[PDB]
């Protein structure tokens, strides 16, 4: 699944695509735009949940046990360790 802007796969940096603006059958990622619809903050990703990024705080990872703790930003789909 190449990056195309356009052909419905969130690979052309758009982290929010449809493959036909007429077409686009996602009411959280919009061609147009190729990125995530307004009122959306997410749509794939650790950080992603209902189509809304958790709230920066959310563990969402681990290093390898418990010191700076992997948490989400609240903007974006990835979960930082914290380290």
């Amino acid at each position: 699944s190449p990056p195309v802007c356009g052909n419905k796969i969130l690979e052309q940096g758009e982290d929010c695509d449809c493959g036909s603006p007429a077409n686009c059958q996602d009411r959280c990622c919009n061609a147009a735009t190729c990125k995530l619809t307004p009122g959306s903050q997410c749509n794939y990703g650790e950080c992603c949940d209902q189509c809304r990024f958790k709230k920066a705080g959310t563990v969402c990872r681990i290093a390898r046990g418990d010191w700076n703790d992997d948490y989400c930003t609240g903007k974006s789909s990835d979960c930082p360790w914290n380290h």
